[PDB]
């Protein structure tokens, strides 16, 4: 019904990064081990952050990708 | 070719799949083997389809995963 | 030595798992935040657990692929 | 059963590329729309080539990665 915790090291959000030299990102919504919305992302040195999708920091991603 | 045609193997748009039962889809940007926007998506049959960025249809799934 | 637990969610190995119905998976090296070799894994069920690389249970996966 | 035309995202091999400063490389068996092994990879610039499963070139990338 509400499951909480599970195996998601994203948790709240990893906006510690700034956007701007990003390369991909992955979405994920709550599954089973992640009840709660999962995003992770990737730079342009392939490493892997992850922010929300309820605010307007990652909008400023995808909307830096639709700029093109 | 003044970027156009390059190693990306999702031209276009693979709309011919629906939307609904996702679980993860990717988010390219142009890069140099695609200088054209590219995104690749994932089902719930570990599988990976490709929708685009320009149109409502992805929209539609991103949207469906902010409603949570 | 380098660096101490900064965003690995993959620490030791999910073996609880079994091979078998598997799709793809993924094989990243110690980087920074993961001094830790580190590899995660898909199934069938698009979801991803997370194997090891020195024990002979993921071999069996990469035997699994070989085979073909 | 059925094999016919279908979208593997590499035929053949992408090894034009030499393995050395890797990051993580993705291994996808024979799927529906791939029925040929399917391997992708990606460097330090974060980016995806592809390499194969039957030969000893991809087996120097997972060789370096057990180096550690």
């Amino acid at each position: 019904m509400s499951a909480k915790e599970l195996r998601c090291q994203c948790v709240k959000t990893t906006s510690q990064v700034r956007p701007r030299h990003i390369t991909s990102l992955e979405v994920i919504k709550a599954g089973p081990h992640c009840p709660t919305a999962q995003l992770i992302a990737t730079l342009k040195n392939g490493r892997k952050i992850c922010l929300d999708l309820q605010a307007p920091l990652y909008k400023k991603i995808i909307k830096k990708l639709l700029e093109s």
